[PDB]
């Protein structure tokens, strides 16, 4: 019952400094473009101990399924390779992702009925808002 209240199929609403955090991250003009319109479907469930994340988007489909507190590679939708560690800490899910010497916090957490994600890149964060599908 970790997750329970993050299951779900959720629909992003609205974005807010996502440009400047994919900047921040290294992706180039045109993904930033591309990207930037994407309204993606992120559908979460749980099965024992392992947690899918799905994001379903015009941009990049995306998929994870980890365990808690355990390394794993993930592709993310800018094509970097990343090795991911999600934990959760006082119910907040938060995913750390390493690259080529790099760091970006991804933190995901039900506030009211959204579901809202908070992305950080250094001094850059940008917030996601998700409602239920
Ligand atoms: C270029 C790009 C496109 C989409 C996304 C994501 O959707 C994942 C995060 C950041 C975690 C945001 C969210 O899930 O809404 C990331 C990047 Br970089």
């Amino acid at each position: 019952h970790m997750c329970d209240a993050f299951v779900g199929t959720w629909k992003l609403v609205s974005s807010e400094n996502f440009d400047d955090y994919m900047k921040e991250v290294g992706v180039g003009f045109a993904t930033r473009k591309v990207a930037g319109m994407a309204k993606p479907n992120m559908i979460i469930s749980v099965n024992g101990d392992v947690i899918t994340i799905k994001s379903e988007s015009t941009f990049k489909n995306t998929e994870i399924s980890f365990i808690l507190g355990q390394e794993f590679d993930e592709v993310t939708a800018d094509d970097r390779k990343v090795k991911s560690t999600i934990t959760l800490d006082g119910g907040v899910l938060v995913h750390v992702q390493k690259w080529d010497g790099k760091s970006t916090t991804i933190k995901r957490k039900r506030e009211d009925d959204k579901l809202v994600v908070e992305c950080v890149m250094k001094g850059v964060t940008s917030t996601r808002v998700y409602e239920r599908a």
